[PDB]
């Protein structure tokens, strides 16, 4: 079978295994900081440089994958803790939307909240224009930040969060399990047909954004990934 | 929220947090060995001693959980490498079925393969009496070892296998990610209504079995777990 | 290593991880209330349901533990604010003393003040029959409410109190740090050989009590714990 | 009672409340990075700017204190993960030793390993010249990096570590509890007469160092502190 597998205990710019877009930067501690605290409508995204083949036009087979990552969001004076981080999957040529306003678009959608991507968002601000729930939340997005589904969550400033994601191609189910500083686990799952929503080859990554008054530290600390596609 | 969480990097015979049943034994290296290589129809099970409320009768709420564990199965002469291991959930009064014939029952069912439990099996022998697929496989079991669903897999003697399981209460989806020796991942997911199949309080654990001619080393090396039930 | 770690941010009566004894009750806010304000000689205790092995007869090793908890004691008309709360450790079979008179016994000892337990008391009433110092105090008890050692302290009605306790097995030192509302910390430490005073298997918990004329609200708000026993 | 209390959830290169010495820097994420990964024999230290009065020349009384802090150490290509971090107490005029060679001195002592300070070290390299134990370890130091006492420990690269320290003045005992990545807690306690070893007013802080071939990321993420001196 065809398998893609990698693991980042730390990140470093100048490492070809990753694409850097927007205001992203890598701190001396190896952490990826997606947004620039000193910019309006800041937007930063990171992508595994190598495109991953998630499905086949020859066989119709779709890959299954298991990926885990840890991130950290932390408040700062004197802006609102916004806007959040989104782990996403998109066409290999994906780029930050032209004239991106950042903010609630999480750096992957247009002003209306649309784009070509599937992702899991960790939202820390309620944008009514995208029908966000009243509190912080984890959401499953399919070509829109107006989540197909969300679950109440709480972004704890300064806390390291661990996420586990399983995509079962057979049932087309994307399951997500997220850590919480208080010890609880939060989960959300959703049937998502990657073959119908995304091209055969895609890029996986992370994006985060802020606005004029909405800014916070967005860090990606580690990331492991393994996908397997049955070939014939 | 009511949460039960723990993390076992190794095991010990004296830990009251673990219920030992049957032929289970603890090796000097901290590994748990489930079956006795010298006994016929051997059955050994290990359960977390703390009952877990997977659902509430008062609120109707159902918990979600994340758990990971690693195990190892190793051949031995001159017996057939059987029968396998099963990660299961059962009522808190659960015990090895009286008069258990072990073998293909995996220590959780009767001769007919029926029982009161939900589990994920790592089956290394094809029992036609339970409609097993022809090769080694991972299966989702609901009150029977005649799996509700299975996926082809391969048990490599002496290999360490990493497993990640996510149960999303909202969708009632049980997702399993199995990371093989060769690096490939294998997944299987199934909608299982724990609230409809099990009581409010249950126990989680592992069971393994053998027959007269089928015997192998069944080891549980580690186990982390977190389940959360929304209360109040 | 053998480790036991849990973290209660709040409580619930149906949570199997907690043994309730006596007049204990759970408030809608998740707080545990140990005594019954309307009962003479009230006694209420709460225990972590699972036995904790604090030392091994096979290795002679004793565990170290770090535990933090917050409680609150508030006066009421027209009773004297008594008698206090005690964080204790005792045999796994520990029950409220038969015919307990509550009051100065704190629900862990008999009339003479003797019992089988080790604990840190937050005493708010001076019982001369137990040689209490003249004012409120924190004390280290070993099989008796006639403290092996005490330190002047002040129980502020309605004040939330935080406590951190460290037990270093190697030095057998039980160190306590109490953070009052006014910000000051109060500490007391005492060498206590848990191995010599307690059985290998014990249970940790809290107890509070009152008399006919001595009653007050005793609340346990949170409790985190981690013990580690070196296994060799 | 004279109480000194503070809390840092993040730091900033501009808050005078902290003295920055040597190569220390403050990252955009609010973390303090003690050493410069690009410098030979790098040394960085941070001190709470306000001197703390730990004892009275009038009463002879000594203060008790409770402090908690979190840190992180991560490896880097292609140097040995060294040398570690030390939480220390020293005269208010304390400065990095003249002509410091960094390395095993941890930035608080001369070449022989001598200095004027009391501290808890999180050592990640075995210096025979200072009688270090063979593995990583937590040590209690008194005017020397040739620890008065040590306990085996393990520094996990990329892991956030929480530490809690209690100093009980009456028993002159310094107790430490370290919360590791795998869940276990590591403790060490030692009687240290602060009044006999340190001046009336001191500064508390953190220090880390590296050498030519020994370098790693030394981060301080947070730090809470409370000390109380009884005045009669
Ligand atoms: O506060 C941060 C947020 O900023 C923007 O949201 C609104 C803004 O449109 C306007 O309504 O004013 C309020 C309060 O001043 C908010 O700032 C972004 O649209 C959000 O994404 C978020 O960053
Ligand atoms: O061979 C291991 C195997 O033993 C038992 O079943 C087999 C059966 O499938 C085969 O047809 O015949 C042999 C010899 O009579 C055994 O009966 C167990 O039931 C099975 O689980 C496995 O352990
Ligand atoms: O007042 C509350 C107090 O009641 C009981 O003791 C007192 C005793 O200290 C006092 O001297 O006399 C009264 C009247 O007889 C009570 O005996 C409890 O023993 C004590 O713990 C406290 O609850
Ligand atoms: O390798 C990091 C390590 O360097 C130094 O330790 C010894 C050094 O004293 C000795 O002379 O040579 C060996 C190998 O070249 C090591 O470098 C530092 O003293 C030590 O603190 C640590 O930083
Ligand atoms: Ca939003
Ligand atoms: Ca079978
Ligand atoms: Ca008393
Ligand atoms: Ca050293
Ligand atoms: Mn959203
Ligand atoms: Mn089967
Ligand atoms: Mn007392
Ligand atoms: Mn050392």
């Amino acid at each position: 079978a065809e398998t893609v597998s990698f693991n980042f205990n730390s990140f470093s710019e100048g490492n070809p295994a990753i694409n850097f877009q927007g205001d992203v930067t890598v701190l001396s501690n190896g952490n990826i900081q997606l947004t620039n605290l000193n910019k309006v409508n800041s937007v930063g995204r990171v992508l595994y440089a190598m495109p991953v083949r998630i499905w086949s036009s020859a066989t119709g087979n779709v890959a299954s994958f298991l990926t885990s990552f840890s991130f950290e969001m932390k408040d700062i004076k004197d802006y609102d803790p916004a806007d959040g981080i989104i782990f996403f999957i998109a066409p290999e040529d994906t780029q930050i939307p032209a004239g991106s306003i950042g903010g609630g678009t999480l750096g992957v959608s247009d002003t209306k909240g649309a784009g070509h991507f599937v992702g899991v968002e960790f939202d820390t601000y309620s944008n009514s224009e995208y029908n966000d729930p009243p509190t912080d939340h984890v959401g499953i997005d399919v070509n829109s930040v107006d989540s197909v589904k969300t679950v109440p969550w709480n972004s704890v400033s300064g806390a390291v969060v661990k996420v586990t994601v399983i995509y079962d191609s057979s049932t087309k189910t994307l399951s997500v399990a997220v850590t919480n500083d208080n010890g609880d686990i939060t989960t959300i799952a959703q049937v998502v047909d990657l073959k119908a929503k995304l091209p055969e080859r895609v890029k996986f990554g992370f994006s985060a954004s802020g606005s004029l008054g909405g800014r916070q530290i967005h860090l990606i600390r580690s990331w492991s990934f393994t996908s397997t596609l049955i070939t014939t």
